[PDB]
């Protein structure tokens, strides 16, 4: 099946007047709806519309760094249109300088994804969360703080476990891109290094490559023991070797997509 | 070598009087070398030693789980005797129903364990941090909210990410054990299911060589594809090969220092 795509977080940094600072610090405290704290009169932060958004000012780092002094924080995909309307007109508007500093890419899969291998032909760091079974739950590629990190994992296991309502599907894996700074901006292909897969390594003849292979497969931490002009063939062999890859689908669902997200982005920066 | 032995962290709880309470809440305001905040007359935290112990009172919400109402934590490592007879007398001289809630032990090796992991005869969660060159650098064995938890990982690594001094060693890797609840009076005979092992195949120098036997101990298609001669190279290293076992070292290492370990916990309890 096709999976669902969707936004999944949005950061918006800003700078904001002396003037509008205080108006909107003044406005924030009249609101009982929101949730206010650390104030001063070069700082404040905030959650608001049930806490579905957060909010934050501070310009003595603003000013100590040369970065904008303003970050607004939230989930698209759980506001209202209703909502999403009050926070333009009420917050990102009264933002100069104002842009995406986060994005975040979400592939809903209604297949199981543990079976198949996640790889980067990058040369980067990973976190593997491994099962009472044995077997991968949370794959993690890439580090937080930077341009690019992927999630995969199981939505259907973290939705039960954040007690959320149960899903129709037998299975349900997320696949997240996480998108920082400048590369926002290249978010309808970002996934250019990254394929999930899963091959058949029978098929082929050469002895001592498949061992190779199946061992890279099977333990991890084996990559880290290679040479690099070594760790590229291996690269080229895993993804030379299996028929179906999910990059495929998620490249092609991103390209119908494309004009409803991008226009969902341009809402934002009117 | 032998590996150094340490207890890493230590926390300890009880209960405190209303009287107490105050008195202590009043003691801790004169001494500006705390730091005090969250007051009520219900709560408190602080952190004294310069900030190397943390301190949290809390009457409300000690009751509403059902425990004792006080915690002290730090690790007896980084403190001095001198800091170690204060805390004693000015803190938990003044708890009552006092016992410890966590502890953890610290076994360091001067040898690399990056190939080296841990397996109880339970197939429990497992976590494993990767660097950029593929290698493991941290392991996580079981759950941190759990009786027992276990880490190993790269001291060394650590204690440079750290900003720590560094080490004369090449090599410096670190053994966690944190034992919480009831587990921490058991602290010296857990080997029984458990060991801390390296693979056979892992022990080889030569990566071929590893990958060709990893191979051939989990498909056994594989000697079909092989003449005589290569499958009695793998039969030689096979037996070649044993599994190593730090397990017999750090039961060792343990039994050697129970006696001093246990007298440095009698002193907190007197």
């Amino acid at each position: 099946p096709q999976p669902e795509l969707s936004f999944d977080a949005m950061t918006i940094v800003g700078n904001l007047n002396k003037t509008n600072a205080k108006k909107l610090s003044d406005f924030m405290s009249t609101e009982p709806q929101i949730r206010l704290w650390d104030i001063l009169q070069t700082k404040f932060k905030a959650k608001a519309l049930q806490e579905k958004v957060y909010i934050e000012y501070d310009k003595v780092k603003a000013d100590s760094w040369d970065r904008r002094n303003m970050r607004v924080e939230f989930n698209p995909n759980k506001l209202t249109h209703e909502e999403m309307l009050w926070l333009k007109q009420n917050i990102i508007d009264y933002m100069e300088d104002d842009g995406f500093t986060r994005l975040d890419l979400a592939f809903d899969f209604e297949d199981d994804l543990s079976d198949y291998y996640a790889m980067t032909d990058k040369a980067v760091k990973k976190t593997i969360f491994y099962g009472r079974n044995g077997k991968p739950e949370t794959k993690y590629f890439g580090v937080r703080d930077s341009d690019r990190f992927i999630r995969i994992y199981n939505k259907k296991q973290e939705r039960k476990d954040n007690a959320d309502v149960e899903v129709m599907s037998e299975h349900l894996w997320r696949v997240e891109i996480e998108l920082k700074r400048d590369m926002v901006d290249y978010w309808n292909d970002c996934f250019n290094d990254l394929h999930i897969l899963q091959p058949d390594w029978k098929t082929i003849e050469r002895t001592s490559d498949r061992a190779m292979v199946f061992m890279l497969l099977n333990d991890e931490e084996e990559w880290g023991k290679l040479e690099r002009r070594t760790k590229n063939k291996y690269k080229k062999l895993i993804k030379e070797i299996s028929l179906i890859d999910l990059t495929d689908l998620m490249k092609s669902t991103l390209k119908a997509n494309e004009k409803q997200l991008q226009k969902q982005i341009d809402f934002w920066q009117r």
